[PDB]
């Protein structure tokens, strides 16, 4: 086939659009509603406008190129049609960029920039309670910013095929929302925020914690505690113009102490904990035959998403609380017997790349004695706003250590943030607990990479055993609904609602469409992970000096006992009820 694209004559074999045949050859075209592999297929932006002739203007995003095609992509015609599209948007934008909180990074405005485009008649809306909606505990929209370009809707129904995110007819009008306009958390949505991710300017948002933590640095008798995630130190620098797969875990606790945060801790430390717990339950159900398999608890989407679709499935979490959650009930019990502090002056907050983890926080039973587990969540997005409010200069930042009781941590705990990190951390201390042994070889590639289903037989004591690690809720779906489920016997299973791990979280920096196939963003932010881990001196979780006094100390022994009475956490499924 012989294609001319601006009067340059191309011949080649490829079967592909326009668009993706033009990118591939430094063509410029521009595009708003063609992302992971769609467009939307019932309200064509049409950005992609381009002319071919001896046909019209058509969509280059979802055209396949064609022997004998003479395409014009930037004549006249085409770009008063884009410009006229990016006006209409307009003329349902409430375009005040100043307080936005996409205005360093949006699409949108990149687009009314290159065509100069304005506004029929700029839109004002007086009042915007009808067009906000914050009821969630995760996510919030705002209708005054939604361009109806459907991404969130595309990236839900391929991330994670609930189809939570859906159209809707208000009043005779079409927005976005929950079914039947319901609040997200009502729903069968999962909370993790892929949707945001998707949105190509600040009409989804993560739901705000960030006056909660206000409140509390500025309140005098509250002592506020901050541990931040593994992925938030893999990628926040991204927002910071510092390029990706940057590792900032010094920068980010000077970071945190220029915000006059009290103590600064890591959830990593939470995680080393998680593993103690869950290791300890493996090796109790390999040695009570079961019930197998296991799966784990840590992550909220997969949680919700058992709730919603596999209650069945809720007895067979381990009980062991995430990360976030077991650090957190530590926070208010451990630490305050280590340290002096009233328990209730306690103000736990964490950062996370997740929105479903503040769900997971505002459950009402994540709580003992009046006292919270945790007690904010903000979003590696939120954070960084909260650096940059502060003017803290960032990338110019010289590097500090977390405090030590509960800062410190091992490389399992550090690769939690990549698909079947908790696999690999679970599987290092289980087999230690299981064969009485101190042993060498610890890594586990088989369960690592963006492979959806991954599976992997390891022999623990004298013995095989199955093992999956589930990547992306979609894969959930898969796995279960295929019935490989019942095509083998697991004993321990992983699962993640953000394909990726959590480097790829609802929570994380907003990446534009171009750089995303520039930079295969998941396994460079997991690269930073991986890479602690293996230089990190300490790489089991049950090796954590700091973690070991604790339990020596405090809870005792992990799986029973104290430890078991509060570091636990387990799921009811609701009992047989008609209707
Ligand atoms: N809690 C917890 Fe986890 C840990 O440690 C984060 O903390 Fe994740 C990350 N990064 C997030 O959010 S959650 C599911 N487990 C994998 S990693
Ligand atoms: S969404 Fe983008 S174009 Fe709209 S106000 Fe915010 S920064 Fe400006
Ligand atoms: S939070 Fe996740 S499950 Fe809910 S609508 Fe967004 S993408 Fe879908
Ligand atoms: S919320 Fe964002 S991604 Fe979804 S339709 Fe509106 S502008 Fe597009
Ligand atoms: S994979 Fe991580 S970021 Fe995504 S929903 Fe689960 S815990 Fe949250
Ligand atoms: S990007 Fe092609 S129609 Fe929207
Ligand atoms: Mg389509
Ligand atoms: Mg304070």
């Amino acid at each position: 086939k012989t294609i001319i694209i601006n009067g340059v004559q191309f011949n080649t074999d490829e079967d592909t659009t326009i668009l993706k045949f033009a990118r591939d050859n430094n063509i410029d075209i521009s595009a708003l509603c063609f992302l992971n592999n769609c467009n939307n297929d019932i309200n064509k932006c049409e950005i992609c406008t381009v002319e071919v002739e001896g046909t019209g203007l058509v969509t280059a995003c979802d055209t396949l190129i064609e022997d004998g095609m003479i395409i014009n992509t930037n004549s006249d015609a085409v770009n008063e049609k884009i410009k006229s599209r990016i006006s209409q948007l307009l003329d349902i934008h409430e375009f005040k960029c100043g307080p936005c909180n996409r205005r360093e990074n949006c699409e949108f405005l990149k687009l009314v920039i290159k065509y100069k485009a304005r506004a029929s008649k700029p839109f004002l809306p007086k009042d915007k309670t009808e067009y906000v909606d914050e009821r969630s505990k995760s996510l919030t929209v705002d209708r005054t910013k939604c361009l109806l370009c459907g991404r969130c809707v595309n990236a839900c129904g391929k991330n994670t095929e609930t189809y939570a995110m859906k159209f809707l007819n208000k009043n005779g009008k079409t927005i976005i929302g929950a079914e039947d306009e319901k609040c997200f958390d009502d729903t069968n949505c999962l909370l993790c925020g892929q949707c945001i991710i998707a949105c190509p300017v600040a009409a989804l948002s993560e739901k705000s914690h960030m006056d909660r933590v206000k409140n509390a640095l500025n309140a005098p008798e509250k002592h506020v505690i901050v541990a931040m995630a593994p992925s938030v130190r893999a990628s926040i620098g991204e927002l910071f113009n510092m390029g990706f797969g940057v590792d900032v875990t010094g920068k980010i606790y000077t970071a945190l102490r220029q915000l006059g945060f009290d103590k600064i801790f890591d959830i990593n430390f939470g995680a080393d904990m998680t593993i103690m717990e869950e290791a300890t339950e493996l090796v109790q159900r390999i040695e009570n035959n079961g019930p197998f398999p296991m799966f784990t608890s840590d992550c909220p989407g997969w949680v919700r998403q058992a709730e919603n679709y596999y209650p069945e499935l809720l007895n067979n979490l381990s009980s062991a609380k995430s990360p976030q959650q077991i650090f957190g009930t530590a926070s208010k019990t451990y630490y305050p017997s280590i340290s002096g502090l009233d328990p209730k002056n306690v103000f736990t907050v964490t950062v996370m790349p997740c929105t479903s983890k503040k769900f997971e926080a505002d459950r009402p039973q994540m709580e003992k004695d009046g006292l919270r587990d945790i007690d904010a969540v903000i979003t590696t997005r939120e954070l960084a706003k909260m650096i940059k409010d502060a003017k803290i200069p960032f990338a110019k930042l010289e590097d500090s250590e977390a405090d030590p009781a509960m800062g410190e941590y091992s490389g399992a705990g550090a690769i939690f943030g990549a698909t079947g990190g908790v696999m690999e951390a679970a599987l290092r201390s289980a087999k230690d607990f299981a064969e009485n042994a101190e042993l060498e070889d610890i890594e586990y590639k088989q369960v690592r990479g963006l492979n959806g289903i991954k599976e992997a037989e390891v022999e623990i004591n004298n013995n095989k055993y199955n093992v999956a690690v589930i990547n992306g809720a979609s894969n959930l779906f898969k796995f279960m609904k295929s019935g490989m489920i019942n095509e083998k016997q697991y004993h321990f299973i992983e699962v993640m609602a953000c394909h990726g791990g959590c480097v790829n979280g609802g929570g994380q920096p907003h990446v534009n469409p171009k750089d995303l196939e520039k930079v295969d963003i998941k396994k460079v932010r997991a690269s930073v992970l991986y890479n602690q881990d293996e230089h990190l001196s300490k790489r089991k979780s049950h090796e954590n000096t700091a973690l070991v006094k604790m339990y020596q100390n405090y809870f005792g022994k992990p799986g029973e006992g104290r430890a078991h009475e509060i570091l636990h956490f387990k799921y009811k499924k609701s009992a047989w009820s008609h209707p």
